[PDB]
């Protein structure tokens, strides 16, 4: 359970993300795909992209970055009371898109890296720990729905 102080740190940096959702979404998906190439293979939409330059030029990848960060932002602004928003996301990522929990750990590392790079004055170590905790809470609760459905592994 995050404290109110930890939520404030998370949502303070998140409001900075919201000034450039698309740019962040690009940088986070590119870092995920470069750091963990197995993740790119899960997207038939993107698996043609073979260089970072082709990634950065793809408008469809930039669109999907916005989709991902808009969904994450709506879950973070619920401060933990996010059951309605996670149900459908866990259901599609377990049963349709076939994404292991560990790749949600990987995209959480890429989100934390990109926020540190873009917002270092609002993303010191207090806020990095709080955002770590918020992304762990997201993973914990998606993993419980995976397990329900027979996909925790
Ligand atoms: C912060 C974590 C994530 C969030 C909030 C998120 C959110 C979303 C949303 C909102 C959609 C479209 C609606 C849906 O299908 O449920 C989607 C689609 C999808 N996601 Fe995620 N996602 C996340 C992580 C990942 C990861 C780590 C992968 C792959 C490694 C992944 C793979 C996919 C795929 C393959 C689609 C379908 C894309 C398409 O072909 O249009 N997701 N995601």
């Amino acid at each position: 359970v995050l404290s109110e102080g930890e939520w404030q740190l998370v949502l303070h940096v998140w409001a900075k993300v919201e000034a450039d959702v698309a740019g962040h979404g690009q940088d986070i998906l590119i870092r995920l795909f470069k750091s963990h190439p197995e993740t790119l293979e899960k997207f038939d939409r993107f698996k043609h992209l073979k260089t970072e330059a082709e990634m950065k030029a793809s408008e469809d990848l930039k669109k999907h970055g916005v989709t991902v960060l808009t969904a994450l932002g709506a879950i973070l602004k619920k401060k933990g009371h996010h059951e309605a928003e996670l149900k459908p996301l866990a259901q599609s990522h377990a049963t349709k898109h076939k994404i292991p929990i560990k790749y949600l750990e990987f995209i959480s590392e890429a989100i934390i890296h990109v926020l540190h790079s873009r917002h270092p004055g609002d993303f010191g170590a207090d806020a990095q720990g709080a955002m770590n905790k918020a992304l762990e809470l997201f993973r914990k609760d998606i993993a419980a729905k995976y397990k329900e459905l027979g996909y925790q592994g």
